[PDB]
Order: C-alpha cells, then sequence, then structure tokens
C-alpha cells in the first residue's frame, strides 16, 4: 500500500511554526515532569515509537498514519509511559485541531530535539490519518536485552545501516530507563535533557560493571550512577559499531549531521512524497525567534 503526503488543507510553514512554537512554549512551561527532566526525552521517543512500527517489506506501520492513538498500540508494553507525551501534545491537538496525529508526533519530536540545543531536523507535512484496523499489532519495536547481531537485525526492517543505527542510538544520551516501565533503571549521563554527543563518550570513557537491576534484569553500571542497556552495550562490542561510536565520540558536529538525517529518514519511512509537494520545512527555536 502507497502512503501519499496530502498537505493539510491551506496550510503552510508559518502553521507549522506555529504548532513548533505552541510545543516548545509548553515544552518550557511543564519543566516539572520527571524529577525535572521535562517532557523533551519522551516527546523524542514517541516519535521514534510511532515511527519505528515500520516494516520495509509491506509498508505497514510506520508514522504515516498516527496510529498510536489507537488503543492496540497505546497500550503496547513496549509503549509503556509514552502516554505522558500524548497528554502533553494534547492541548497542543485541541489548539490546532487541522495538523494530522502523524504529523504532530512526529512534530513533537522535532521540537523537543531543537529545543535541546540539537541540530535542526528537516520535517516534512502531509502524514494523513488512517483508520484503527491499520494499527499495526505489538511487538515491532527492540528489545534491549539482546546483542549486535539483534540490533543489526532489527533495523534493517527500518532499512536503517550501521552509521544510521550508531546516530540514532545517541538519543540514548536523553532522559532515563525507568524500572516500572521497561525493567531497565537509570540515566545514561549527566546532561539528559540537552541534546549532545554523551552517549557516546560515556560508554567509551566509564568504568562499566554488568549488574542486575531490581527487577531482576542485566544492565552495564557506572560509578558516576549512569547505566547503559545491553543493546546500547552492544554498540562497543561490535567492531563494527565501535568504530562508528568513537567517531561521534569525537566529533560533536558530524553526530548532530547524521543524527538529522537518519531522524527525519526514520520519521519519513513509509511515505511518498509527491513531485511538487513543498520542501522540508526547517523551523526555527524560540530562542532564534526571541521568544
Ligand atoms: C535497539 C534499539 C533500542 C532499544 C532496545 C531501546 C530501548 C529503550 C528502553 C528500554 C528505554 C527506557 C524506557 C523507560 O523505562 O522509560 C528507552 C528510552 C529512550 N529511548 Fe530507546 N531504545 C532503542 C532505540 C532508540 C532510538 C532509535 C531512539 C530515538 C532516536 C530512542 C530514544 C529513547 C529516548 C529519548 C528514551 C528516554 C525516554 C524517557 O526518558 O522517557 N531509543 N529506550
Amino acid at each position: 500500500l502507497v502512503h501519499v503526503a496530502s498537505v493539510e488543507k491551506g496550510r503552510s510553514y508559518e502553521d507549522f511554526q506555529k504548532v513548533y512554537n505552541a510545543i516548545a512554549l509548553k515544552l518550557r512551561e511543564d519543566d516539572e515532569y520527571d524529577n525535572y527532566i521535562g517532557y523533551g526525552p519522551v516527546l523524542v521517543r514517541l516519535a521514534w515509537h510511532t515511527s519505528g512500527t515500520w516494516d520495509k517489506h509491506d509498508n505497514t506501520g510506520g508514522s504515516y498514519g498516527g496510529t498510536y492513538r489507537f488503543k492496540k498500540e497505546f497500550n503496547d508494553p513496549s509503549n509503556a509511559g509514552l502516554q505522558n507525551g500524548f497528554k502533553f501534545l494534547e492541548p497542543i491537538h485541541k489548539e490546532f485541531p487541522w495538523i494530522s496525529s502523524g504529523d504532530l508526533f512526529s512534530l513533537g519530536g522535532v521540537t523537543a530535539v531543537q529545543e535541546m540545543q540539537g541540530p535542526k531536523i528537516p520535517w516534512r507535512c502531509g502524514r494523513v490519518d488512517t483508520p484503527e484496523d491499520t494499527t499495526p499489532d505489538n511487538g515491532r519495536l527492540p528489545d534491549a536485552d539482546k546483542d549486535a547481531d539483534y540490533v543489526r537485525t532489527f533495523f534493517q526492517r527500518l532499512n536503517m545501516n550501521d552509521r544510521e543505527v550508531v546516530a540514532l542510538m545517541g538519543a540514548h544520551a536523553l532522559g532515563k530507563t525507568h524500572l516500572k516501565r521497561s525493567g531497565y533503571e537509570g540515566p545514561w549521563g549527566a546532561a539528559n535533557n540537552v541534546f549532545t554527543n554523551e552517549f557516546y563518550l560515556n560508554l567509551l570513557n566509564e568504568d562499566w560493571k554488568l549488574e542486575k537491576n531490581d527487577a531482576n534484569n542485566e544492565q552495564w553500571d557506572s560509578k558516576s550512577g549512569y547505566m547503559m542497556l545491553p543493546t546500547d552495550y552492544s554498540l562497543i562490542q561490535d567492531p563494527k559499531y565501535l568504530s562508528i561510536v568513537k567517531e561521534y565520540a569525537n566529533d560533536q558536529d558530524k553526530f548532530f549531521k547524521d543524527f538529522s538525517k537518519a531522524f527525519e529518514k526514520l520519521l519519513e519511512n513509509g511515505i511518498t512524497f509527491p513531485k511538487d509537494a513543498p520542501s522540508p520545512f526547517i523551523f526555527k527555536t524560540l530562542e532564534e525567534q526571541g521568544l
């Protein structure tokens, strides 16, 4: 099935910058969430999980249809906690009821990355809501207890190569694992609501110990109070991934540029953009607007 991008009727860049801005202003205001981490990280994860159900083989799942709004997908165990990002976006959607669900979930992720001082992420509109029966089944999002071979094979289904996977994993600088949500506990670093290449630096430079958490799952822990999932740690066990981790640990601009591309791609899998669709938008941050 082909999903053709269809611009919300009569809308243009300024309309979407207003939605961006409303998201960004609420991100600034609602700062208490998650022990003052704020909503940035969970909004990035929401964009990823709403996109990461995609299957390149048959074009099922993906960001286009905004299917997270249906109970099968919002109750996926893999999505535990993302309801906080959805609830954040509710008043945004009420103010701007013309935006599609897929466009709002993906735009929330773009807005969060940029407001957290991350790279610019070009973003295209035109996702169209699809019906409840187009919601993908549970089980398309990845397990965390696995090795590098798992990670590599997993991401082939999303048409991501080694560089794209290692870049995308850099988003694990953000936020934290929560025991009751995933069976893992702890942040990956100190700067967890500012977008940096810290994930790579910590992988290479902390002294990691393989421990069991209070849910009886293994994770890697450091004396600084940081953690890595087994799938994170797999990026330094596999020699191909390791080379790329070192590259991003040593070049912040390269990480930014490669993350931006990979994240846009993730958010756009499955969508056909007509030849005469608008160019991708690059939104100004609040800071750049003086707001
Ligand atoms: C092998 C792939 C991946 C696995 C197994 C994985 C697993 C996890 C797990 C278990 C959590 C903790 C959830 C919780 O307890 O709250 C988490 C959090 C998070 N992940 Fe992933 N992840 C992967 C890839 C990605 C990608 C590709 C991105 C986005 C580009 C991403 C962004 C995030 C963010 C931002 C958080 C923090 C959420 C928060 O603080 O609420 N992850 N991930």
